[PDB]
């Protein structure tokens, strides 16, 4: 009866409260998705339990075993009843799980250390001094793996063979790499996360160029779940009322430190 929510520790969507050790259950977390989960649950009339995805991944299907990992996997195999996180709506995922209409719009973008002589994806593709990569088991990596677009095709050709690996396990790892590489590493990540980090000390990174694509994050449920319909209506109601915009301002800019 209590709905099991799978989510991921990704700032500012879900973060551990400073005093989480003295708190219980859902109260241990804070963030955009924590606030949204409470609202979705309230509007859909269900009790829930926030759980962090075991493998800390978003969701990809292994080409060899064909098994789904990450939050998608937890939904596919029945470990969670719903995923409320910055989970990108994609065709391959839509084929195995259901997604609500987008609660956030975004696109792949470029994050550089301030001062890096890069202004676009084309710029990155035409040079070799500056390395660049993406997150693992995510929609961004898949975007490049599948792109038939010349520029992105070139970029994938480079990234998949670059040594040492230009891929990272978590967004935080990618951000740290940019900050410590003296401008020799640029990170490809969704505009949402890029924009957030841009407003965080040490204020040494910035988003450059236009988004490479346009898509959205959706609340996901197991294929054919009974919660799907209500969850989708709730997302639309909250967006139409202005809550989603308020929540983004709250976690991105209201407490911006740059
Ligand atoms: N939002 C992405 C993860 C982040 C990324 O791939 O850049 C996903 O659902 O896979
Ligand atoms: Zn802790
Ligand atoms: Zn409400």
């Amino acid at each position: 009866k209590t709905v099991v929510v799978t989510t991921i520790l990704e700032s500012p969507y879900v973060m551990m409260k400073k005093n989480h050790e003295m708190l219980e259950g859902n109260e241990r977390y804070e963030g955009y998705c924590v606030d949204l989960a409470a609202e979705i649950a309230k509007h859909c009339g269900f009790k829930y339990k926030l759980t962090i995805v075991g493998d800390g991944k978003y969701g990809a299907r292994d080409a060899d075993t064909k098994i789904w990992n990450g939050m998608v996997g937890e939904l596919v195999y029945g470990k969670a009843d719903i995923a409320i996180a910055p989970l990108t709506i994609t065709l391959v995922r839509e084929e195995v799980i259901d997604f609500s209409k987008p609660f956030m719009s975004l696109g792949i973008s470029i994050m550089i250390k301030k001062g890096t002589p890069i202004e676009s994806a084309e710029d990155l593709s035409k040079q070799t001094e500056i390395a660049y990569g993406t997150l693992d088991s995510g929609s961004t990596k898949e975007f490049f793996r599948r792109s038939k677009i010349a520029v992105f095709d070139k970029m994938w050709t480079y990234m998949r063979s670059a040594e040492p690996s230009v891929f990272v396990r978590t967004t935080a790892e990618g951000v740290a790499r940019v900050r410590k590489s003296k401008g020799k590493y640029a990170y490809l990540l969704e505009s949402t996360m890029n924009e957030y980090i841009e407003q965080r000390k040490p204020c040494d990174t910035m988003k450059v160029g236009g988004n490479l694509d346009s898509k959205g994050y959706g609340i996901a449920t197991p294929k054919g779940s009974s919660l799907g319909n209500a969850v989708n209506l709730a997302v639309l109601k909250l967006n139409e009322q202005g809550l989603l915009d308020k929540l983004k301002n709250k976690w991105w800019y209201d407490k911006g430190e740059c």
